[PDB]
């Protein structure tokens, strides 16, 4: 079921994986973990998302599917062709792990801490029930860190 | 401290990251997460590890460092130049996420399940207090899955 307990995100780490065909990849993942297949959905349009990539607004949307595996939430991401961290990742790297996301209680102050540590937000936006911010950690950490805030 | 509670692996997901300089990367990670720096160490020599890569024995060893961040254990890996999944990854891909590992109660039966699902073990070996097995999931899952068994 993956739904034995309701996901408590504050205590879960999410790994986002960018793929080209979400139906195919999500079937592969359901088979490997022997889990009931999750349903996928389109992220919000820009009018709700307010997506900003490298300071620029983008109409970018992506198909998403989630798997809950204990302490881990695996997120599959199939982006459209508009500009985004996901599309940029896909084109240039092919399918693979795009990010590791952590839920934080206060987005603003957390982003402050990282600014003081010399970091920067590469993409941010809203989603139903919260907001997110991708940090420019790829060169130093070898992977992109994302901050999530759930209202 | 990262040591507020003792890590309960069965309830933790590990993400292994292959890097070229563990001291440098581990400092970067300690700084980003505002945590006290962890100590690194060399994995066991083949006489204890019994490392087998693509069916072949290998004297491969790597420097490892761990970070405990709630539900996540981040593992940094700096492999030597001997043959291994890590060195192969590094040479061909450069630094980045090498795997996602899950602790299982019974290695043998779990590996059985995966064999029946058409999978295969690409590297296995022992470490102090347990053993591991890397599964050939890269083409279907876009990342390598590792199984861990702690005695």
């Amino acid at each position: 079921s993956m739904s034995k307990n309701i996901l408590d995100m504050r205590n879960t780490v999410q790994i986002g994986i960018v793929v080209r065909d979400i139906e195919e990849s999500l079937q592969n993942y359901a088979e490997f973990f022997g889990v009931e297949k999750p349903q996928w959905f389109w992220t919000d349009d820009y009018s709700k998302a307010h997506t900003k990539f490298n300071g620029r607004p983008t109409k970018a949307r992506a198909k998403l599917a989630f798997f809950e595996l204990g302490p881990l939430q695996l997120e599959l991401i199939e982006p459209d062709e508009n500009p985004s961290t996901w599309r940029e990742f896909l084109d240039k790297n092919g399918e693979g792990i795009h990010h590791i996301a952590f839920v934080v209680k206060d987005m603003d102050r957390k982003v402050e801490e990282l600014y003081r540590k010399g970091m920067k937000v590469i993409q941010k936006g809203d989603f139903e029930g919260g907001r997110y911010a991708y940090i420019d950690t790829l060169r130093a950490l070898k992977v992109m860190i994302e901050l999530l805030e759930n209202y």
